[PDB]
C-alpha cells in the first residue's frame, strides 16, 4: 500500500521531494490541516528536523498511519476525482454571480444593516473532505434561519421522528397561508418556519437551564463543522430580543393552543430561540456542517458520526420543500437541492452524496433570499447534473463532476 | 472475442439452449425483450444444443447487452434476490384488505417492476387492464414539456402544491392552476397539447407517445369509463367554465372540446406490466429501457418527477414525500405509478382506496419498500442504517 | 267630506285649485286610488270650471278617506314640497360626481325617483329611461321565493350572511350553501326555488306578474339584447351552475342549465326609475303597494329581504354602506341603486358609470348625502338627531 | 293649570287624594319612586307627612309636573306598561325552562355561578322599569363592555379617528381566527383584537388608574348612577390566563396597529380591567336605554354620548355583537345586542328601551341559552325587529299603541 503509492508519486527517481508530495496532496482538494491527516503531517514535520527528500522507508514511516485515506486520494477515488477542474467551474460561477449586485441588505436590526453589500463568499466541502473557497469565506455571520434545519436534526437525533412530529408538521403551508402560525391540526406547519422552529427549540434538552441547552447545541454544531469556527453574536442576540414582537406573538399563541411539551417556560424558550439565531459561522465552517448532512450524518473531515440517518433524511426532506421561504416551491422545482436561507444572506446548501456548500452575500431579494446565492444555485444546477431528479446516466449537456 | 468470452462463462464443450435461456432469465431480462429480438430470431431459426460457432452466430448482434447482463453490470445485479423481497412485500400488503372501491373485485392486487436496464418482475394481477385516470397526468405533462418547453407550459400552470387548506380552490394567486397534478392544472395541460388539430388526432398522438413510453406493451381505451366520466364530471365542467372566464386557456381554445379530450385521456387503459415500463422510462432519463429509444427530453422527465414528488398523492402528497420520498402518482381505479430514479419503475394496482383516494395496499407496499431499501430520495448511498441496498 | 270642502274653500272652489292643492301633497292625479274622483271630475266638466258644496261631494266621496289624509297633512312626509326641494339639491350635488366607468348607455344619464309609503311621488333627471335591473332583481325574487315557500324552506338552500371580504370569490359557505341571496350563486339557487315543476315561460310570466303588482302596474319590460349578451358571456355563472350541481345545492329534479337561462332572463328585466321607486316603496310599506293598496308580499318576505339588503346589498361596499348609510339598498351593473327607507319611502337612483366596486358613483354620493341631511339611518334616533332634518314632522 | 288638571284626574271627583293612591297610580306608569327626575316631588312628600289637598299636592308636584303629566296622560313610549310587563313575565318563565348550556369554567370566578340564575331587566327611553328574576346580582360585563368603550372612544375622538385603527365589519365566519383584515386593522370593535385597539385610544397619556376612573365615571352616567363595580378576582384570573390576548397584543404591536407611544402591556392590563367591571341587570338595562335614547340617560335626562357614538355603536352591535351567531341574530332578531361570557346580553330596542338579560349557561357559540331564547320570543311577539314595518306587521303585538 505504502509502497504502491510510492511508485505512483515517484515514477522514476528513488526519492520523492517533500513539496512534490504536498502539492499532489493539495491538488486532490484535501487540506494539509485535515484532522484525518495529522499523524502523517506530524511525521513529516519531524522528518524535516531530523535530517527535503524521502526514500521508500522514510515515506513508509510518514504515511502508514493515514494510508487508507491517501490511497483513495491518489487513486482518484474521491467523489469528485478531477477536483481542480471542478473548482475552476465554481470560480467561474462565483464570478458570474458577482455581477448581480441588486437586492437589499437586511436592516431591521443594526447588526445586519452594517454588513457591506459586496461581501460574497462560497465554500465547498465534499463528503470526502475536499475543500474549496472563493471570496469572503472567513468572515463571520449569524446563521439566522440557517440554524433551523440544524436544531431540527438535533431534535430528531435525540428524540426520534415520531415524538418531534407530535409537535411540528411536515409540509409547506402553501403561499396564501405563509402567515398562519398553525395548520388545521393545530401544529406549526413545519420546522423551517418561525413557529415550527420555536416549538422545535422547546423540545431540545428539556429540564435544564438555557446555558446548558445552549452549550449542548454548541457542542453539537462543533462536531458538525469538524471543530471549525462556531461563535456567538451577543449584539445580534440583544437586538433580536428587543424587537421580536412577532415571535412573542407566536409564543403566546402556541402557549394558548397547547403546542409545547408540558412544563415549558415559553418566555425562556423564546430567549433560547433568539440565542440560536445569533450563532455565528463562516462560509468555511458552515460548508462542513452542510457536508455532514450530505454525508449521512458523518462529518467528512473527522469521520465522526454526529447525527442519525433518520435525523439527516428528515432534515434534507424538509429543506427541499420548506427551505427558501415563499420561493421554496420554485427552488425545489428549478434547483431541486435541500437548501436553507437566512436573513444575514447565507444559503446552506446540500448536494446529497456529493458535497455541502455555504453561499453568503447579505443583499436579499423581495422573498428574503440572497440574490447572489440564488443566482449561483441556479447556475450550479444548470452546469452539473445535481438536481434531485436529474438522471445519472442520461443528463443531456450537463457535466457530471463524479466521472 | 466478446462472444467467445461469454461462451466460456456459460459453459463443457456444448451449451444446451434451455440452459442459456434460464441463465438469461435469471438476470431478469425477458426473452421477448425487443433489444434481444435478433438473438431470439436466430435461435428460433436453428431449432437443442449449441457449439461455440453457432452460439456466436445467434448472440453476436445483441452481444453488448448480453455481456452486461451476465456481467451483473445491471443496476440490480442480484435480481433473483431482489424479486424475493418484492414478493414478501406484495404478500404483506395483500393482507391490507381495508378501504373502499370507487363507484372490479376488491381482491385484485398486482405489482410490476421494470428496472432502467429492462429487468422485469410481476406478482399478482398484473395483466388485467384498468384506467390510468389521474396516473395519466404526469404522462401528459411530460408530453407537453417535451413538445413546448418548461417556460411555455408554466405560463398556464403552477409548480407547487396548494397546501391542505387549499385543496378546493382552482387557481393560485397568479390566476393559474396550482400544478399539473390536480384536475384544474391537468385540464389546462390538456389544452396545450397538439394545438390546432382536432381531438381524434390529438388522442392518436398521445396514444402513439404512450406506446413508446411503454415500449409497445398494452395501451388501450375504455369507452365505458369515458361515457361515465363525461356524464358525471360536473366538477370538471365547473373547472372548465372557471378557467375560461379567468382566461387560463391558450388563445383559440374550444373549452368543451378540451373536456372531452380530458375525459378521454383519463379513460386510457394499461396493465401493471405496461405501466411499469412507462414508469421505468421516467426513471431512465426519458429513454425507454426495453427498446433503447428516447421518448422524452431530460427536461420533461426532471419536471415531471419533481411535480410527482410534491403533488402526486392528493392530500397525502406531503406525508408521502416525507416518509417515502419517491415520485409517485395515484389514480381512482387503484393505480400507483411509482418511479425510483436511476433504478426502476413500478405500477401497483389494487382498487380499494383509503379516505384520501389512494390505493390502500399500494400505499402499504410503498412504505414497506422504502423501509426495506435505501430508495428514499434523501437516503445516503454510503451510510444508511439497517436498510438493504439492492444496487451493491 | 263637507269638512274638506271648507278647508279648500267662498262657497265655490275652482277645479284647477283643487287639483293644484292635490298635487302639492305629492299625490299624482293618475293615482289608481283616486280614479273614481278623477273620473267624476272629468264627467262633471262635460256635464257643464267651478264646484258647489254638493257637486264636490259627488266627486270625492268614493275616495274621501285618502283625500282627508292628504289634506290634513297626515301623510308620512307632511311637507312634501320642502322635501322635494331637498331631493332636487342632492340630485344636483351628485350630478357633479362625473367619475366611474360605464359597464361593458350615456354616462350623462342620472335620475332619482321617490315613492313614499303613502303614494307621494317625485322625479328628477332621467327617470323615464328604461334600464335592466341586473342584480337589483335579486331581492325581488328572494322576496317572491320567501312569500311562496317560507323562510325555513328557502334558507335550507341559501345562507343569510355576507361572506366577508376575503370569502368574496368562494361560491359556498362552510355549510355548502351560497352565502346569501344577494350574490350570484345564492341568486342562482333562489331562482331554482321559484315555481318548481313548470317551464321557463310560465316561471317568467309568474315573476313578471309579481313585479307588475310591486310596481303598481308601471313599466316592467324585458331586454332581449341584454339577455343574449348575458348568456353568450356568462362563463362564471355556468361555472357556478356546475359547481352547485356537483355539491347538490339545487332542489331534487332541477334542470340546472334551464335555471341559468331563467336566471339570465330575470337579470334582463327592465324598469324605469319611476316604476322601480314604487317597487322599493312596496318593500318600505310592509309588502303593500302604496299606489294601489294591494298586498303583494308577506311581511316575513319583506323583513327577510330588507335584512339581507342591509348587510349584503352593495357588493364589497356592503359593510361600509351598512355603517355609513344604514339603509337596505341593492345595486346593479346598469347603474341602478334600489333603496328603501322603511316606514317612509322607496327610491331608485340610476347613473351608468360605476366605481371600482361596481356601484354607481352618483347613486353612492346621493345615498351618503341623503343620510347626512335626514335622520333615516337605521340607528338614527327619532327624538335626538343632532344637526339632521326629520321630514316626518 | 297643569298641577290642578292632574289633581282632578287622580282625585276622581273627591276633594282629597291619599298618598298611597298617588304612589300606586305613579308606579303603574312604570316609573319608580326613586327616579332621579322625581327627587323634588318625593322629597316634598317626605317633608309634609297621608291625605293631600289640591294645594298640598300642587306644592309637592310642581317641579316634576312636566314629567308626571306625560306619565298620567299615557304619553310614554309604552303607554300600557302594566300589560307589557306581564308579556315580559311570560317570556321570562318560558326561557326559564331552557336550562341547557355550559357555565363558563375556564377561570374560578365564572365557574362558580349557579346555572339557574336568570334575570331580565327593562328600561324604556322614558325611564319605565321592569325586572324579573335575579336582577340585583352583580356580574362582570366581559365582552358586553366592548360597545361601551367603543362609544366612549367615538364620543371623545370621533368616527374618523377611531376607524383609522379599527374596521367597521364582521370578518365572515371563517375568519374568526384572523386578528387583522386586509388593511392590517382589527375587523371591528366587537372582537378582542378590535377592543384592545379601542382600549388603547381612550384617554391617552395618563396612567391606567386615571383611565380606569374616567371610564368608570362614564359608565356611572350611562347607568344613571346605578350599580357599577369591579371584580379584582376576575381581573387577576383574566391577566393570568389571557395568553390569546397577549398573542393579539404582540401581533398588533408588530403590525403597528396601536397609536404612537403606546405601552402595549399596560393596555392589556387596562383591557382586562375593563372586562372585569361589574353591573347588575338593573343598572345595565339603563346603560342599554341610554343607547336606545340617542345618548341621553333616560332616568337622569343627562346627555352622556354624542349621536355619532350611539349610531356607530348600534350599527356594529347589529352586525358583530353575538360572536359567530352575529349574522343569524341580525337576520332573525334584528336588534343591536352584545353578549358576554358571564352570561349577559346587552340589548337595545332603538327608540323604545334597553334590556339586560343574564343567565350564566352559554351555548356552543358562547351566548346565553336563556337570553338567546328570550330575545327570539321577544321579537316573535312584538314588532321590534329593525325591519319590521310599523303599519303592516301581521299578528304581531306593537306595545307603543
Ligand atoms: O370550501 C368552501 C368554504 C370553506 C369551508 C371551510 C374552510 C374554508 O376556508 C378557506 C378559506 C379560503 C380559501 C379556501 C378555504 C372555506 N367553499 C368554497 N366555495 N367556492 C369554492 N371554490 C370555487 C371555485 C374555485 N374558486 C376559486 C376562487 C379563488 C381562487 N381559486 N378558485 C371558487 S370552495
Ligand atoms: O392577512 C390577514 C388577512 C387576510 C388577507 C388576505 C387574504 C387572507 O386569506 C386567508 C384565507 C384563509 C385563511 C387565512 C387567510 C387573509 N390577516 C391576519 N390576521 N391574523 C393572522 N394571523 C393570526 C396569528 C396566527 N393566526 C392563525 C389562525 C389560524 C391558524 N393559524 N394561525 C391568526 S394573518
Amino acid at each position: 500500500l505504502e509502497d504502491l503509492l510510492f511508485y505512483t508519486i515517484a515514477e522514476g527517481q528513488e526519492k520523492i521531494p517533500v513539496h512534490k508530495f504536498i502539492t499532489a496532496l493539495k491538488s486532490t482538494g484535501l487540506r494539509t490541516s485535515d484532522p484525518r491527516l495529522k499523524e502523517c503531517m506530524d511525521m513529516l514535520r519531524l522528518t524535516l528536523q531530523t535530517t527535503v527528500m524521502l526514500d521508500k522507508d522514510l515515506f513508509k514511516k510518514c504515511v502508514q498511519s493515514n494510508i487508507v485515506l491517501l490511497t483513495q486520494a491518489f487513486r482518484r477515488k474521491f467523489v469528485i476525482p478531477d477536483f481542480m477542474s471542478f473548482t475552476s467551474h465554481i470560480d467561474e460561477l462565483y464570478e458570474s454571480a458577482k455581477k448581480q449586485s441588486g437586492g437589499k441588505v437586511a436592516d431591521y436590526i443594526p447588526q445586519l444593516a452594517k454588513f457591506s453589500p459586496d461581501l460574497w463568499g462560497v465554500s465547498v466541502c465534499t463528503v470526502d473532505g475536499q475543500r474549496h473557497s472563493t471570496g469572503d469565506t472567513k468572515v463571520p455571520f449569524c446563521l439566522q434561519s440557517c440554524v433551523k434545519p440544524l436544531k431540527y436534526a438535533i431534535a430528531v437525533n435525540d428524540l426520534g421522528t415520531e415524538y418531534v412530529h407530535r409537535y411540528v408538521g411536515k409540509e409547506p403551508s402553501g403561499l396564501r397561508f405563509n402567515k398562519l402560525f398553525l395548520n388545521e391540526d393545530d401544529k406549526p406547519h413545519n420546522p423551517m418556519v418561525n413557529a415550527g422552529a420555536i416549538v422545535v427549540t422547546s423540545l431540545i434538552k428539556q429540564g435544564v437551564n438555557n446555558a446548558e441547552k445552549f452549550d449542548y447545541v454548541m457542542q453539537f454544531l462543533n462536531k458538525m463543522a469538524g471543530n471549525e469556527y462556531v461563535g456567538f453574536s451577543n449584539a445580534t442576540f440583544q437586538s433580536e430580543r428587543e424587537s421580536g414582537d412577532r415571535n412573542f406573538a407566536i409564543g403566546y399563541y402556541l402557549k394558548e393552543k397547547k403546542c409545547f411539551p408540558e412544563g415549558t417556560d415559553m418566555v425562556g424558550i423564546l430567549d433560547f430561540y433568539f440565542q440560536l439565531c445569533s450563532i455565528e459561522v463562516t462560509c468555511e465552517s458552515a460548508s462542513v456542517m452542510a457536508a455532514t448532512l450530505a454525508n449521512g450524518g458523518f462529518c467528512p473531515i473527522t469521520g465522526e458520526r454526529v447525527l442519525s440517518p433518520e435525523a439527516v433524511r428528515n432534515t434534507l426532506s424538509l429543506m427541499h420543500s420548506c427551505g427558501m421561504y415563499d420561493f421554496s416551491g420554485q427552488f425545489a422545482f428549478h434547483v431541486g437541492l435541500p437548501a436553507k436561507s437566512g436573513v444575514a444572506g447565507g444559503i446552506l446548501l446540500v448536494v446529497p452524496n456529493v458535497m455541502g456548500m455555504m453561499c453568503w452575500s447579505p443583499p436579499l431579494d423581495k422573498m428574503g433570499n440572497s440574490v447572489k446565492g440564488i443566482h449561483f444555485c441556479h447556475d450550479l444546477v444548470s452546469l452539473c447534473n445535481f438536481h434531485n431528479y436529474d438522471n445519472l446516466r442520461h443528463f443531456a449537456k450537463k457535466l457530471d463532476p463524479r466521472r
